[PDB]
C-alpha cells in the first residue's frame, strides 16, 4: 500500500517546486538592467596630493561620470 | 471439528481487518494530495525602514504574491 501513497506526495511536490523555479527565472530579469547604469566621459586628471614630508603618497583623481540608473 | 471453525474465524477476521486498512489508505488521499501553492511574481523590493538612530534596523519587503490554493 505504502509505495503508491509516497509516489502521490512526490508527484505533487515535484509540480510545486518546478513551477517555483520557472517563476524565479522570470523574476531575475529586472536585476540584469542595472549593470550598465554608468559611463565615464572624456579624460580625467591625476594630481599628487600628499603634504610635505608625509609618509603616505596620496593622489587626487577627477573624472566626469554620468549616472542613468534610478539610484 | 475445533481446528476448522477457528481457521474460518481467522479468515473472516482477516478479511475485515485487511479491508479496514485499505479503506484507511483511501482516507489519507485528501490530506496528502493538495494542489496549488503560493507563487511569487516578478521582482520584489527591500527598503530601509530604520529611523532616529534606533537600536534595531528594520527593512521593508514588498513583493507580488498569488495564492492558487483553496485556503
Ligand atoms: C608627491 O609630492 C611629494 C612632496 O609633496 C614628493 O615627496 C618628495 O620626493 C622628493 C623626491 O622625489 C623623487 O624621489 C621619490 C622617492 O624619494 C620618488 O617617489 C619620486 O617619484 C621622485 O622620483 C624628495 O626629495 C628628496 O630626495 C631627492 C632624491 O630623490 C633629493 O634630491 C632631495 O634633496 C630630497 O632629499 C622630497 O623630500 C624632501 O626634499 C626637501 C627639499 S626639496 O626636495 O623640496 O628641494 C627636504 O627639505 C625634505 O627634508 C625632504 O624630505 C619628498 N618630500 C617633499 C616634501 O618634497 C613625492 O615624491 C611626490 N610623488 C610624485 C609621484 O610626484
Ligand atoms: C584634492 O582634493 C581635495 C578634496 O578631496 C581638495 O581639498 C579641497 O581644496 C579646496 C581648495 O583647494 C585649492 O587650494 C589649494 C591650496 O590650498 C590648491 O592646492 C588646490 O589646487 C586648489 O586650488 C577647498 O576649497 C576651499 O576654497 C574654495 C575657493 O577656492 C571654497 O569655495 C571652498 O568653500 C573651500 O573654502 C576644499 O574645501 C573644503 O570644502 C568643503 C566643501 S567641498 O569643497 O568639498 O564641496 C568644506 O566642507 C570644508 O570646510 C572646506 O575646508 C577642499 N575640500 C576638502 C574636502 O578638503 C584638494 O584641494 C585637492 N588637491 C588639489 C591639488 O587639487
Ligand atoms: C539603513 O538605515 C540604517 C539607519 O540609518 C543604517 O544603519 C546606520 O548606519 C550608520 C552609518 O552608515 C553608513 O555605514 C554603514 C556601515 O557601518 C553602511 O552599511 C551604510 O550604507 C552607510 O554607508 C550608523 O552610524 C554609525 O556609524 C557611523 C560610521 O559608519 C558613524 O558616523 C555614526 O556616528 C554611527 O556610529 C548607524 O549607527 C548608529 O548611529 C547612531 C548615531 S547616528 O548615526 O544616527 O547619528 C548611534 O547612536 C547608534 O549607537 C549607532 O548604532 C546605523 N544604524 C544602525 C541602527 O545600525 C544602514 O546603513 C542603512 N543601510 C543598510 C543597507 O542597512
Ligand atoms: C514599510 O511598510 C509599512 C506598512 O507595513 C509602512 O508603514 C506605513 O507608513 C506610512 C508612512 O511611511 C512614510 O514615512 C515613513 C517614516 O515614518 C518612511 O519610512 C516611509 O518610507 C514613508 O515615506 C504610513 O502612512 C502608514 O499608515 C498607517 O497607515 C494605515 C493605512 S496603510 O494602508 O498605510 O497601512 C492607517 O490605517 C494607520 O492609521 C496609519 O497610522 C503606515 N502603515 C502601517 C500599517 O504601518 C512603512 O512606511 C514602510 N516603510 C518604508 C520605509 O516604506
Amino acid at each position: 500500500l505504502s509505495g503508491a501513497i509516497v509516489a502521490l506526495i512526490l508527484v505533487i511536490a515535484g509540480v510545486i517546486i518546478a513551477i517555483a523555479v520557472v517563476l524565479f527565472a522570470f523574476g531575475l530579469i529586472p536585476g540584469i538592467s542595472n549593470q550598465g547604469s554608468i559611463q565615464v566621459l572624456g579624460s580625467g586628471t591625476i594630481t599628487n596630493s600628499t603634504a610635505s614630508g608625509s609618509s603616505r603618497t596620496i593622489y587626487n583623481i577627477t573624472i566626469t561620470v554620468k549616472n542613468t540608473g534610478t539610484t
